[PDB]
């Protein structure tokens, strides 16, 4: 197991113009198109990020090469931010792999507000990171998907994903 695997059993795969779990328009491998209520305003926005007239369609090596574009992003914006480098520096190969998929959930900035969790993190404090992590709207939101974060956070092993 490894991120890619790891984000593609969280997200799914869909070839055509969807609604995430937040209603937003998205694609692929949850690639977010807008948050904007226009499907116009979306396809749009696939054309322009595929670089062709898609309508709303596009095909597996696509959707595969925007979900590399953004394990990337969500990559490089943890090492960009001054919160989540230094947690993510702190901790082993798996664990940076749970930082990496919150990330790309919800972005740097949404991350950056876990401080209390980071904190724990950074210490090492795996259940009590685990207990504070599951205090928030993500995890009422998408509780599945967030237990097998937490879960991962907790052990250091991929068992929630096998
Ligand atoms: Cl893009
Ligand atoms: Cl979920």
């Amino acid at each position: 197991m490894n991120i890619f695997e790891m984000l593609r059993i969280d997200e799914g795969l869909r070839l055509k113009i969807y609604k995430d779990t937040e209603g937003y328009y998205t694609i692929g491998i949850g690639h977010l198109l807008t948050k904007s209520p226009s499907l116009n305003a979306a396809k749009s926005e696939l054309d322009k990020a595929i670089g062709r007239n898609t309508n709303g369609v596009i095909t597996k090596d696509e959707a595969e090469k925007l979900f590399n574009q953004d394990v990337d992003a969500a990559v490089r914006g943890i090492l960009r931010n001054a919160k989540l480098k230094p947690v993510y520096d702190s901790l082993d190969a798996v664990r940076r792999a749970a930082l990496i998929n919150m990330v790309f959930q919800m972005g740097e900035t949404g991350v950056a507000g876990f401080t209390n969790s980071l904190r724990m993190l950074q210490q090492k404090r795996w259940d009590e990171a685990a207990v504070n992590l599951a205090k928030s709207r993500w995890y009422n939101q998408t509780p599945n998907r967030a237990k097998r974060v937490i879960t991962t956070f907790r052990t250091g092993t991929w068992d929630a994903y096998k």
